[PDB]
């Protein structure tokens, strides 16, 4: 109906020391589950599970985001859309079990802020008080992205979630951690070499590399490297699109430019659709469990 409004209420009681220790929780278990998708980690999964539940708002309604905690996955993940992500889910369940207080919402964000973090990325300040919305779900159908499209279809997609060209630019650099897994989207190979570190090693590849547009197994026209590294339709439209490739060769050259663009555009996109009181908790910005000594 009318559109809604999400007011964040901090968890009865919690403060930044329990968040920092929901935020270890995390990290410890990302150190702990080494093997996950050969070697790689769970680190970037969760980053996409934090992008792909705040990504499915819409700023006309403010419907979906992160703030509900409450999702209506496609086939039940088996979608080209959003298959694999049933992995980050699995991931944060023992996580919620040890500290069933935090909200879904928070604790989906919270993963991806930690991932990010503890790959070596920028400090992400985070916010806590999404509220789980049990009977106002959210389906995933068609509210994300396709990757099969050109600049345009990116430009105009992203301006539902409110995002200008510098934050699309920004944000996409994320495709720098982890890999497209044929069997999950239909589309096969890492974007970069350092899988599970966060650096601003995708826009250097976008414009170091040669790139030569092909079927894979699936049949799907993805960008190949012959250093073994993709780039969906979508991340190369980033460099045909003369208002992206400025803003990709920004990145490419500027290392603390790119982190604290991420961040910020990062944080943003995890609180989009929320409201935040005036006398609400000041953002809370985690220590690494290397800042900790642990
Ligand atoms: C144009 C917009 C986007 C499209 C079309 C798009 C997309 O089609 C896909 C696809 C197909 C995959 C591969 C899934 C698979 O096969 O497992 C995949 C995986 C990951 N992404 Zn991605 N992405 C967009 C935006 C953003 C944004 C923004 C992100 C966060 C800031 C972020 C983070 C991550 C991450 C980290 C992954 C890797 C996941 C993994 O399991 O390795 N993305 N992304």
């Amino acid at each position: 109906t009318t559109p809604l409004v999400h007011v964040a209420s901090v968890e009865k009681g919690r403060s930044y020391e329990d968040f920092q220790k929901v935020y270890n929780a995390i990290a410890l278990k990302l150190r702990e589950d080494d093997e996950y998708d050969n070697y790689i980690g769970y680190g970037p999964v969760l980053v996409r599970l934090a992008w792909y539940t705040s990504g499915t708002w819409d700023k006309h309604d403010n419907t979906g985001g992160s703030y509900g905690g409450t999702y209506r996955f496609k086939k039940e993940f088996n979608d080209p859309s959003n298959a694999g992500l049933q992995n980050g889910f699995k991931f944060l369940e023992p996580i919620h079990k040890e500290f069933p207080w935090i909200s879904s919402g928070d604790l989906f964000s919270l993963g991806g802020v930690t991932a990010v973090q503890e790959m070596q990325g920028p400090k992400i300040p985070w916010r806590c008080g999404r509220v789980d919305t049990p009977e106002d779900t959210t389906p995933d159908n068609g509210r994300l992205p396709d990757a099969d499209k050109d600049a345009d279809y990116v430009r105009t997609f992203f301006q539902r979630l409110n995002m200008n060209d510098r934050e699309v630019v920004a944000l996409m650099g994320a495709h720098a951690l982890g890999k497209t897994h044929l069997k999950n989207s239909g589309y096969e190979g890492p974007w970069g070499a350092a899988n599970n570190v966060f650096t601003n090693e995708f826009y250097l590849n976008l414009l170091n590399e040669d790139w030569k547009l092909e079927k894979n197994d699936a049949n799907n026209e993805q960008w190949d490297s012959k250093s073994g590294y993709m780039m969906l339709p979508t991340d190369y439209s980033l460099i045909q699109d003369p208002k992206y490739l400025s803003i990709v060769k920004e990145y490419a050259n500027d290392q603390d430019k790119f982190f604290k663009d991420f961040s910020k555009a990062f944080e943003k996109l995890l609180e989009n659709g929320i409201t935040f009181p005036k006398d609400a908790p000041s953002p809370f910005i985690f220590k690494t469990l290397e800042e900790q000594g642990l």
